């Protein structure tokens, strides 16, 4: 391929990255802006300013990878580092953390990166046998609300039951615990909401005018001591619910106090808030997909289940084929989280679709990961969400194109990469959101709006079987 000098500018000094921001949260929003500027360039490579900067970030300048075949370099650990950039150009205060660097913040070549890791998988694998009825217990109390919220309202807002059943589900799962029996009683959802917008308003737009929004969350960090019971509450929760959990950190030399944290964190933040994400964002796609979709996906679950003997299990959903390529497409249509990093440990040659581009050593590369996942040169009818993408042998060979866990679906979390430490357990809760849904409803109808986070879904009809 030719060499090509890498477009884009970071325009003046102070000016350059505010104007960039305001593009990126109130003239374009974040699609638009790195799509204008894929035109404005001819390339899907090019230099940009990146949020926050203001005081928060040191340095807004990074080299955007937008196509699927340059973005995976953010994936090679013997071409970028990955320490203390899971959030960016800036890192929230590890006041926030209980004073740790946090697993998500390690790069793979520091020594607690591979315990910390081990210590979730075996957090995950040591859950499996709750994973099931969990899910089912909670979210059919989660299902219950909602028509009984429908009935009385005429719609049912998912978002605002459905975080308490999230949490509800992994303290049960992951730990044995009910919230309900422990004096967090219903209040995590709200203490973890505050903490990781501590954590994560330099990214965030909340619908305010911009004349507020900038001073308030975009120029400053928000002082960690303003959620620090808020966050102890939940580290007491974690450090009596996870008993078992803690003697294998034990076991893996990690201390009980910094296990706690890292547990915290994982569940928090990592597992709530991606599936915070997630959930709407799938009930919003499978919505709008239309109820002939909804009735295709009624009859595989509940044929497939008949067939089991009316055991939902593992196996049984290897045959759910429709539902598995579903998931797939909820996760390439709508990446949950978009934003990765990678800093060059070396020079490199990055090669896109039709041109290579030199970095240097040092430089921060950044890729907005939907378009990655919808490139037209990877993907047919790449902006349209087709549930059957990824039905059978030639749809399946696809999935190492999408990348919603920082990784090729076709690959491993190990301790050796950052690919997500959940990745398993997100397409499985995944599918069985989707099973939950459609062995109770033969279709279903949303209203939708945006959050700051993702989106904002009602359901407006419940079709029952
Ligand atoms: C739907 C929910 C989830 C979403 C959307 C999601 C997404 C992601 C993404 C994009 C990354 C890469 C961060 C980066 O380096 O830029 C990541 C990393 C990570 N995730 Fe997940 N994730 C989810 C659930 C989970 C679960 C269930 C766990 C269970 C422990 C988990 C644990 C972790 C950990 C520990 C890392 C850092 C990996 C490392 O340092 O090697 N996440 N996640
Ligand atoms: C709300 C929690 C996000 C899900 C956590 C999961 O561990 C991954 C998060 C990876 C990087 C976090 C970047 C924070 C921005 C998240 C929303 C905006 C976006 O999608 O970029």
């Amino acid at each position: 391929l030719p060499i090509r000098n890498i477009p884009g500018n970071y325009g003046l000094p102070i000016v350059g990255p505010i104007k960039d921001r305001w593009d990126y949260f109130y003239d374009q929003g974040a699609e638009e802006f790195f799509k204008s500027r894929i035109r404005k360039y001819n390339s899907t490579v090019y230099r940009v300013n990146m949020p926050p900067g203001a005081f928060i970030a040191e340095n807004p300048q990074v080299v955007a990878l937008l196509d699927g075949k340059s973005f995976p370099v953010l994936f090679d650990v013997d071409k970028v580092e990955k320490k203390d950039l899971f959030t960016g150009t800036y890192m929230p205060s590890t006041e926030l953390t209980g004073g740790y660097r946090i697993l998500s913040y390690l790069d793979p070549s520091e020594p607690k990166h591979e315990k910390l890791k081990n210590l979730l998988f075996f957090l995950l694998k040591s859950s499996r046998n709750r994973i099931f009825p969990e899910f089912q217990a909670t979210y059919s109390e989660l299902f219950d609300s909602l028509e009984k919220e429908l009935s009385l309202k005429g719609k049912a807002d998912f978002g605002g039951s459905s975080d308490g059943t999230a949490f509800n589900f992994l303290a049960r799962a992951f730990y044995g615990t009910n919230p309900a029996d422990t004096k967090l009683k219903a209040d995590a959802p709200g203490l973890i909401t505050k903490w990781v917008l501590f954590n994560l308003h330099p990214l965030l737009s909340i619908g305010l005018p911009r004349v507020i929004e900038e001073p308030l969350i975009h120029t400053f960090s928000l002082p960690p001591a303003l959620v620090k019971s808020d966050y102890q509450r939940l580290y007491e929760f974690f450090l009596e619910s996870a008993g078992e959990i803690l003697v294998e950190a034990d076991k893996l030399g990690i201390s009980r106090e910094e296990a706690t944290h890292n547990l915290l964190f994982a569940t928090c933040f990592n597992t709530w808030g991606g599936m915070k994400i997630l959930f709407p964002n799938m009930v919003k796609r499978i919505g709008r997909a239309g109820h002939q979709v909804h009735n295709r996906l009624a009859e595989e679950i509940r044929s497939v289940i008949k067939s089991n003997g009316g055991e939902l299990t593992m196996g049984a959903i290897e045959k759910m084929e429709l539902t598995k390529s579903v998931v797939y497409e909820c996760l390439r249509f709508e990446p949950p989280v978009t934003a990765q990093y990678g800093r060059a440990k070396k020079d490199l040659v990055i090669e896109s679709h039709d041109a290579a581009f030199k970095v240097k050593a040092g430089e921060m590369l950044y890729g907005y990961q939907p378009l990655a996942t919808r490139d037209p040169k990877i993907f047919d009818r790449a902006d349209e969400f087709v549930p059957e993408r990824f039905v059978g042998e030639e749809g399946e060979k696809l999935l190492r194109h999408v990348l919603w866990s920082n990784g090729p679906e076709t690959e491993t979390p190990t301790v050796g990469n950052k690919q997500c430490a959940g990745k398993d357990f997100v397409v499985l809760v995944a599918r069985l959101f989707v099973i939950e849904i459609f062995r109770r409803y033969d279709s279903f109808d949303i209203e939708v709006g945006t959050s700051p986070l993702g989106s904002s879904v009602n359901f407006s009809s419940l079709r029952k079987a």
